[PDB]
């Protein structure tokens, strides 16, 4: 009768789930990863850099992961087909290993025992679904498989939402000023598919490509052809900023911006959306579980047609409780 | 006969200017600071975090600062008007403090015996130049003082330039994202003025205003009102980044575009455009002396008329040898 | 009949120290800064890039800065002679500006009608005091003024008393790894009496001198000439570790190190020196309420007299917890 | 008739010993790397966001590496036995991937035909030398595969035979304050064996075991039993200190230690220890091709005995110079 999750992969964002799913009171009843023993999965839920230390009990015992007395079954399985999912009563299971992101690679864990799969990252083929904005697209008969998108595409998507809607976007362009991630490199080391990316992390400003704003223009078609945008990588360890450059239709002085964005913020895409006019900087994100937090005094307007508009996502915590988000919405249509 | 020079102000920009000129055999006749005196500023000139240790000697004996076995005068004055400017020539003054910005401010070196001034920072009411886009509308009549203008506008100038002459600027919004500086904090503390400014600069993406995208369409006249922008300060103390969005009139696919820059970086701008098509990152441009570094595989167009470009500049050392190239070219000038 | 508590400095000490004092039940009934007006001290208070948005309300009003609903009166005199202490009922005052320093300066305040001073920094004069160590020294009939030391004695004393009185200390020689701190640049910038510290923070590694290890021999005077020190400052804005090798008279193979520490933090030093075993690194430490965490695994002994102790220390929030516990420890003595 | 060498692996150490070659005028005829192709190679040879771009030409033609117009053939394979070193005329080999570290491992090189081997590292087996400490017993005729030890043994031995040999050292604790290195990680990640070091590197300050001080030992005998140490990684890219705290026999005032070493660095450790008296930081020494560099007035004592002594290093380029100095030496006694 109950949504039960299983993870797959416990890299930052298996873990910051797992977090997510325990203040949101979703049962997990295991994680898989090969690599990381029981043991060595305490100490790294436990201690976070970035997220502090755990605010409930942690600990392990009779080969089992334990949290807030919540017994967690644990897995070494190298390959998702191998997971006796069915072993722990069929859970929704998330996919956060970041390499089996097609339908059929994430199908593995269906035939393993999975009743739903929630991939957490974007997927070439997989249906795509940013809370706020088109998770009422989702066919529970048809898909089994769902991709969560990115944390770029959650910050941007909830605000194009609103912009287009209200105003109209004839085009934008996106930068995103983005924290460094587990995929760079501490010092110049080897990236031979992205060169750039080897280069150190913590000392250089790195431009990337990414799909993020092109993802955008899928979970909201009328949007199709006319965003795109890039990425700078720099020396943050999180908490990320999208700078979306757009052409608006109907005019749009700045006061009208801010007053459809609060309204969005207030109603329809609370929790999703929020908005600020405070003089704040990315730390004060942290730990923030919004998708996207309008920045009022920091955007800036040629003119009323012409735009820059600014804001803040903690790309590792909001991202993790919108896959949580996902899997509760998922789960209260499943059962139809 | 000769140019000569004296630096007010000691700080990143002075030493940085002095620097620059025993790289291309200025002569430095003299240096006033009222708070570093010789020995110290031996110190601080020999040694430096960003660009390594001065490549020459550097000594004090004889209460006088001596780089290269040249002798330095250095004065401890806390006013402009109090600098015996004429006891060591009546040089050109490089105003380098950032507190004596207007005309009037200014004016007190040339009452103290300074022939010419240029004043290292934007400025409200001086003119300002960009080499590379409008030295020749210096008047050496009534132009006794001038602003090299910032950074910032020194990266952006040259690239509108050669697109709005190749294209047409419709209209567009730059976002450099911009190493931290000295007049931000180590760990937050007070910034009255401007909050945002105050919190820890190695920890933060910090927005800011900026006026230099502005400043722009003061040296490019036909660009006014179609350009401005703002910055995010991030944690690397050197090396800078303009992100340009613009809309551009005629078609502009983007290998015309990377033609045009190509051949004003190879002509007209060569030494202040440069341009690469290498996978390259903010280190990889300590030390270089362009004003403007335009990154042809960093861009990204959504269609032949919207467009955004990106262009580096070391916002130290690009900057400060523009400085001393003013003063040469000044006094190219000022013999007729 | 209740504590009260003046706080002069809304620098990082005195901020946290009213974070402190909120968390413990102690009312703040003012606090004075010439330059921080209350809107701006709003501002400051509520974020915190190291520590986090205050847990809590913050506003104000009526010229008051309000916390909680606690309303704090604001002045803003440059000179602690002029504070209307009296006027908020002659509170117990800390001095956290670091500036007044000697009794001389920081009775100012007594005249001014504080009721007693905790200046929050090492003191040429006053009576020094480490909770844990030698707070049953205070006597509030021949002191009114008293200093609590620095972060750096206060994580090393209670490690040295403990380890003196289990074994004996031959002589001791510390380091502290240390991050950087608002006094430091992030550029290189003038220090005239510090070369070094003028050196960029973040960029750098840099030797600093520190009385901190000296400072212990003053609470602990049978430690008399056995114990000196240094500093390296290192590129992370909060937490910090000391490095204490030292040579012992008894035997002390480190499983009796072990116990020793471990029995002095479950018993008389609980809340003052904690003890671990586990893997940890410096940012499992920030916002830890403790003056010093022995670090069990990471220490090394070359033999059983000649060993090194590691110990680690929130440099921030450690001491203004000790701070508002030795104001805490004094008002409980005045009623006598 | 002349050194030839051949390196296995393109990581850090690989590239910059091979800058260190064409420094020192060090013909290097090949480079394997499974994972790196010529191309590639150029790039990352090219590039270097710690030590700048290499300062000559470097292009990739007919499947070879071309730096400053030498030709260097270039291997792709995936085990030493495999590298056909015979083929480039049987050169002496740097093994610098960090996974062949004993004698049989490395020797795997001496059956494909190299002549000599250089481990980059230490070695649990294999002759270990320090340039200025011990290369006088290297011998040809027992010795074909050696090792150069680690960076920070270089840096501690050249200090510690200096000290030593002029004062008796009896007991010595070191700590090293080390850049992080690409074995540590961008943010929180995996490392089973070592669970501190996959704590986020620009995040922490983490301690760390090295065996870099019980090395000393093994290549000045008679210092056996009489150190070791440990580490603590902070958030910098490169330039590492060693602290080393000793119980000295002899009488030592300061200034004695002082003209030991100044001493020693003018006559027979020039080149390999340096010693300065200025008010240096870490940067100060990027580049530096030092073993290690005095820093006299950051050291202390607390008595004729028991001092404090601090050394710099640049642990990537002296290293790589001393691997270098290693091979031509060998090669100087290889004619005998």
């Amino acid at each position: 009768r109950e949504l039960t999750v299983g993870i797959n992969g416990f890299g930052r964002i298996g873990r910051l789930v797992l977090r997510a799913c325990m203040e949101k009171g979703v049962k997990v009843v295991a994680v898989n990863d090969p690599f990381i023993d029981p043991e060595y999965m305490v100490y790294m839920f436990k201690y976070d850099s970035t997220h502090g230390r755990y605010k409930g009990s942690v600990e392990f015992r009779n080969g089992q992961l334990v949290v807030d007395n919540h017994e967690i079954s644990v897995y070494q399985c190298k390959e998702p087909k191998q997971i006796p999912w069915r072993a722990v009563g069929s859970p929704y299971v998330v996919e956060s290993t970041g390499v089996y992101l097609s339908i059929q690679a994430a199908s593995d864990h269906i035939s393993a025992g999975a009743q739903r799969v929630v991939i957490s990252a974007p997927s070439p083929d997989a249906p795509m679904f940013v809370m706020g904005v088109n998770e009422n697209d989702y066919n529970p008969g048809s898909m089994n498989i769902v991709s969560n998108a990115s944390c770029t595409t959650n910050c941007l998507a909830p605000l194009a939402k609103v912009i287009h809607e209200r105003f109209g976007i004839v085009e934008g362009l996106m930068t995103t000023v983005h924290s460094y991630t587990a995929t760079q490199k501490t010092v110049d080391g080897p990236s031979r598919k992205a060169w750039r990316d080897g280069r150190g992390a913590h000392q250089n400003i790195i431009p990337a490509s990414t799909g993020a704003a092109k993802a955008v223009t899928k979970v909201i078609p009328e949007l199709k052809g006319k965003l795109t945008g890039m990425a700078f990588r720099v020396p943050t360890p999180d908490v990320s900023v999208v700078d979306l450059t757009c052409r608006l239709a109907q005019p749009a002085p700045y006061s009208a911006i801010k007053e459809a964005v609060k309204a969005a913020a207030k109603g329809p895409m609370a929790g999703i959306l929020a908005y600020t006019e405070d003089e704040v900087v990315s730390t004060d994100f942290l730990g923030d579980t919004h998708s996207s937090i309008f920045d009022a005094k920091a955007g800036i307007a040629l003119n009323d047609n012409f735009v820059k508009l600014i804001s803040w996502y903690d790309n590792e915590y909001g991202y993790s409780h919108r896959v949580v988000d996902l899997l509760r919405y998922m789960f209260s249509r499943d059962a139809e």
